[PDB]
């Protein structure tokens, strides 16, 4: 279920695999929740998303000691949107290397946030280029092209079946495509489509703005996305 800490939501969706929740005030849209994950590596953590600010951020840090009681070897942002990387702060004070892709890097300073440590770059392909990714142990990044964001990056879970498509996707009973101020509206469908086709045996797929959902997450927000062109 649903464990309440402070003001956050964590959710164990698999043995080594927790969902983190924060929420943020959008004047004008009520207590907005944002998701990312937390993953037991063996003998380390590694983390997917910050919270919306660095005090939400130290208390995912706070529950990983609590709960988990490893050190956190990395964090992988997944755009330059605050839901994401709001937090950067908090992990660069806990000493925690950061990655992002290099756009949304790029990206940051102009966005608000405080850069990640460390760039990754894509291959045609949209698999993360493995140097840039070095120790990313069961986290298979993914750029399936510009869809949410220009930079929007995908994390797959090797050993599981969830793979995370960040504010890409939305869930199969959304009524609309929301978060879209910043969208690439001509590519999003087949951006939303190549990450499924990136994770084609995921069956849990998990989303910064709904709860874990089927793979009709995808098809849902892909056919929603078909409107957008
Ligand atoms: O407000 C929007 O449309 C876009 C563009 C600006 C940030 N944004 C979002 O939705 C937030 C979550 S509220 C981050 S994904
Ligand atoms: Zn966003
Ligand atoms: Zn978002």
């Amino acid at each position: 279920g649903d464990q309440r800490f402070g003001d956050l939501v964590f959710r164990q969706l698999a043995p080594n695999v927790w969902q983190h929740t924060s929420y943020l005030d959008m004047p004008g849209f009520g207590a907005v929740a944002s998701n990312g994950l937390i993953v037991r590596d063996g003998g380390r953590v590694l983390v997917v998303d910050t919270a919306w600010t660095d005090d939400q951020t130290a208390q995912i840090l706070n529950w990983i000691k609590q709960e988990i009681n490893l050190p956190v070897a990395l964090a992988v942002v997944t755009h330059a949107h605050q839901d994401k990387m709001g937090g950067m702060d908090a992990l660069h004070a806990a000493g925690i290397a950061t990655y992002a892709n290099a756009l949304s890097n790029q990206l940051a300073p102009q966005e608000g946030m405080v850069a990640a440590q460390h760039s990754l770059t894509f291959a045609a392909n949209g698999w993360v280029e493995p140097a840039t990714a070095p120790n990313f142990g069961p986290l298979k990044v993914f750029y399936p092209g510009p869809g949410h964001t220009s930079d929007n990056i995908t994390v797959g879970i090797d050993g599981t079946d969830i793979a995370f498509g960040g504010c890409l996707i939305k869930d199969s009973k959304a009524k609309s495509l929301g978060n879209l101020g910043d969208a690439d509206t001509e590519h999003y469908a087949a951006s939303a489509r190549a990450f499924g086709a990136a994770f084609p045996k995921a069956s849990m797929i998990v989303m910064s703005h709904s709860a874990p959902d089927s793979r009709a997450a995808i098809t849902h927000t892909a056919r929603m996305a078909d409107k957008l062109r």
